[PDB]
């Protein structure tokens, strides 16, 4: 498995301009005919090197001459002695039914569908499987009409026919040149929800959502959200859909979330199907965001694509930024920002502190499917957001416009995007570019001084990024550091110096620097790194009173939340140390009082209250520590919940009841109230047993929507309430035939605090609703155990590691992409104590020795074991 390097990019020796594909479809043996029009750009003696995996080659012709000057080698078909311009014809066979990896053309239930990103098209035919080769596709699909009445590919239908022996065919054409990773094919029997969207210039677009039979009842929200996505992109970005038909297919078997194939997106059904009894508010909002994300790729990914895979963030950072802006504009901006910061600080930072650390533009990859990461996506988006902070909306949109003017219809680079933004705005991003090439989380240290004689406030700000295993050399970044200063009534102090305004985004560009502010008439309380203005760790010696002051007075909702997180972090760290000494939780009265104040403040948005009242997750807590003690973290989190539950009991029940809603609506104010209600229920579940048991069981039985039902259920499991087992069996009895709904239940099982969780999980491998053939079930049971129950995963007996090794031993062979996601918790071994580290290393060494170890796993194991 050889590493590939960004610096080794070279333009292709050959282009393909046009490809005509024919599929004689059958689940056991599909025959692919591919007729490509090729053009040599490189040296006249260079062979054409086509990529292919697991293909049975039938024939090779060049201008209809059977060719003799070719050879197959590992991963490749190398064709020699070609003319400058020619027609290549390849016939080859593939076997969809054999494809358990779900890469290429595969079976999902009774349907046939494709996944081609990143390098899946080479599993279908021999091709230039690189995203800087852009070709015009025509696709003819021949199949059994009964089995496959719908035959879909990108674009519009150009031809159709019927054949003997019950076969029929449809031919599609997509006018826009594309890299092969955006090819899609779907064949099956579906229900179809059909609608229309008219663009702002009057183009009528046919919208078509394909779902398995009997799922139309779960389709309208996804269609609503597609329309909302299209409107928003018009309003915010000025972008309109460019084709006549927009197709989405929801499939049950899919490794990732969804896929932006031009005009024919393919979605995991998790990110499509919803009705009020099956889906929670968070499912609704995730469908919204994923529908949006894939639609936004139509411009940022498809009309402008990636020169090479190391440029992935060019489309993914920017399309995540767009999905976040879409959700934030339609819904609660602060709740969005809060949750994206929780992901950054709790999950992304862990990656950046791990053996798999990489810059948002990687330099070295073994298996590109391993680089669809929190870093490339979420840190990628933070980097785009920083450009937006530095430029402002108007200049950022001028940059977007210049980026599309220069690069529409091409495969571009991250550097191209940054150049466009610099050139449009006249903001210098030369130093800023280091964010693309440097891995790891910068640590930003802030000291302050108030001089009452001169009425000046001085911030001394330093930065450093620690080395990471991938990069021994680090340098200072251009860090946009947003501040606000508050007087003692809570009013903002104007920032100025020498008689002139100073921008509140400080440019922190050196290892150390000072910023001096004049006409500061009162000692201020600072709000620092406002709206998480750069993806960094902040070190400032906060008093508890400065933090509770911000919770009361800060102008932006995010700051109030962030101040609450800073206040809790001190006390989480205190109590983890106490747990290690066998001492009970300790929490100052004034800290509990600040959370009481949030409960009783009628002026606070409920959406923001709910988030302040949602404790940091065990992953966020782990981020606070150099060495992670997973059992201490889990138990401290429960104890902190119990303490607050006891101290705030009466207020929690008052706010619980005050936020009752008889009508269920998927509307943002209503969601906010429900999130606050259910935030209170999490604490009330740790009340006196009999009170809690009744409250939680009542909500479970009386709920008129799945948000409320699942909140109750999750509380019964988290607090090990007497009603737990009955409620859990009630749910299984009701919902066992519905795998998406059962995933919620598997997550609850896997994340249970019960002593016997591992035994329960292992027994659920045989559950009627579980199967190792379905990525969503694997994620919901096995993934949630390893990744989201770090306490049971890191059981001192080592049983959690042994369990994961067993499951990876299967998955390595079955589905290496899912295996690679699931090994992540073992690759974090150097964050744990020595005894755990030795057990985790033994597990990794077992896996390193597997027969037929996948490249996907090999990459991660060898970084981990270094
Ligand atoms: C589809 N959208 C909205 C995504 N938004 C954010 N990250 C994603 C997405 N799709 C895939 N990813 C990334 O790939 C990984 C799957 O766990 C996630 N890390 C995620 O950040
Ligand atoms: C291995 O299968 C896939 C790989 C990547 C994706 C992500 C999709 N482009 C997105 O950004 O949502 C989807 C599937
Ligand atoms: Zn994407």
């Amino acid at each position: 498995p050889q590493a590939k390097y960004r610096h080794d990019y070279r333009a292709p020796d050959y282009q393909i301009t046009d490809i005509d594909l024919t599929f004689d479809l059958d689940a056991q043996k599909t025959v692919v005919t591919a007729v490509s029009q090729a053009v040599r750009h490189g040296a006249s003696d260079a062979p054409l090197r086509l990529n292919g995996e697991d293909l049975k080659l039938v024939s090779v012709h060049i201008n209809d001459e059977p060719w003799t000057a070719w050879k197959e080698e590992e991963g490749a078909l190398v064709i020699s002695n070609l003319p400058e311009r020619f027609t290549l014809k390849i016939i080859n066979e593939i076997s969809p039914a054999a494809n358990t990896a779900l890469e290429g053309l595969y079976q999902s239930g009774d349907a046939l569908c494709t996944q081609c990103e990143a390098e899946g098209f080479r599993h279908i035919t021999y091709y230039l499987d690189r995203p800087d080769v852009l070709a015009r596709f025509t696709t003819k699909i021949i199949a059994d009409k009964i089995k496959y009445p719908f035959l879909l590919s990108n674009g519009n239908r150009v031809a159709q026919g019927e054949l003997e022996n019950g076969r029929h065919w449809v031919q599609w054409q997509d006018p826009f040149p594309k890299p092969c990773y955006l090819f899609a094919l779907v064949a099956g029997d579906f229900d179809v929800l059909r609608d229309t969207f008219t663009t702002r210039s009057g183009r009528e677009v046919a919208l078509e959502l394909y779902v398995d039979r009997g799922n139309l009842d779960r389709a309208p929200w996804a269609m609503t959200s597609l329309k909302n996505s299209m409107k928003w992109d018009e309003e915010r970005f000025g972008l309109e859909y460019d084709l006549d038909i927009y197709m989405i297919v929801a499939v049950d078997f899919f490794n990732m979330g969804a896929m932006e194939n031009k005009g024919l997106n393919i979605f995991n059904s998790k990110y499509v199907l919803a009705r009020t009894d099956t889906a929670t508010d968070k499912d609704y909002l995730d469908i919204e965001r994923v529908i949006g994300h894939e639609y936004f790729h139509n411009w940022t990914g498809n009309r402008v694509t990636c020169r090479d895979w190391f440029q992935l963030s060019l489309k993914e950072g920017l399309t995540v930024f767009r999905d976040q802006e879409f959700s934030s504009d339609l819904g609660s901006r602060a709740v969005n920002r809060i949750n994206n910061v929780r992901t950054m600080r709790g999950l992304q930072f862990a990656e950046d502190a791990s053996p798999m650390a990489h810059p948002i533009r990687p330099d070295m990859v073994i298996e590109m499917n391993n680089f669809y990461t929190l870093t490339v996506y979420e840190k990628g988006a933070e980097v785009i957001r920083m450009i937006h902070t530095l430029l402002g909306e108007e200049n950022f949109q001028k940059g977007m416009q210049l980026y599309f003017e220069r690069h529409d219809g091409s495969a571009a680079t991250c550097d191209d995007f940054v150049q466009a933004m610099e050139d449009a705005s006249n903001v210098d991003l030369s130093h800023f570019r280091r964010w693309y090439s440097q891995s790891g989380t910068p640590i930003v240290t802030v000291k302050d001084d108030y001089n009452p004689e001169t009425e000046q406030y001085t911030l001394t700000i330093s930065q450093r990024t620690p080395a990471t295993p991938d990069q021994a050399e680090k340098q200072p970044l251009h860090i946009p550091f947003a501040i606000e200063l508050y007087d003692n009534e809570g009013k903002v102090i104007p920032l100025q110096k020498g008689g002139h305004p100073v921008n509140s985004v400080l440019n922190v560009t050196q290892a150390e620097q000072t910023f001096v502010f004049d006409n500061v008439y009162f000692q201020p309380v600072p709000a620092l790194l406002c709206e998480f203005s750069a993806p960094v760790k902040l070190e400032y010696k906060w008093s508890d009173q400065q933090l509770t002051f911000l919770m009361r007075h800060a102008r932006n909702d995010f700051s109030r939340w962030d101040a609450a997180q800073s206040l809790l972090a001190t006390y989480i760290k205190l109590n983890v140390a106490r747990h290690q000494q066998g001492q009970p939780l300790s929490l100052p009265v004034h800290v509990a009082d600040a959370f009481r104040a949030v409960l009783l403040d009628e002026k606070i948005d409920p959406a923001l209250a709910a988030e302040i009242l949602t404790l940091p997750s065990v992953n966020e807590m782990a981020e606070l520590f150099d060495i992670i003690d997973p059992i201490a973290i889990a138990e401290v989190r429960e104890a902190l919940t119990r303490t607050l539950a006891t101290e705030l009991a009466d207020e929690l029940l008052a706010i619980y009841n005050a936020n009752y809603q008889s009508e269920y609506r998927v509307e943002h104010e209503d969601i906010a109230k429900r999130t606050l209600r259910n935030a209170c229920l999490r604490f009330l579940a740790f009340g006196e047993t009999h009170l809690a048991d009744v409250l939680v069981s009542k909500q479970f039985h009386e709920a008129n929507n799945m948000t409320d039902a699942l909140a109750a259920l999750s509380a019964a499991v988290a607090a090990q309430l007497p009603c737990r087992d009955a409620l859990m069996q009630e749910y299984d009895d009701k919902w066992h035939q519905n795998g998406l709904v059962m995933d919620k239940w598997f997550i609850l099982q896997a994340t249970s605090p019960a002593a016997n969780v591992l035994e329960t999980v292992r027994g659920l491998l045989q559950h009627r609703s579980f199967t190792m053939s379905n990525p969503n079930r694997i994620r919901s049971l096995i993934g949630a155990f390893a990744g989201s129950n770090p306490a049971a995963f890191h059981a001192e007996d080592g049983s959690g590691y042994l369990f994961l090794v067993e499951m990876l031993t299967d998955l390595n062979s079955r589905n290496p992409q899912v295996a690679s996601r699931l090994i992540e918790p073992l690759i974090r071994l150097k964050r744990y104590d020595a005894k755990r580290q030795e057990k985790m290393r033994a597990a990794l060494e077992q896996l390193k020795g597997l027969e037929n170890l996948s490249g996907d796993l090999y990459e991660k194991i060898t970084k981990a074991l270094a």
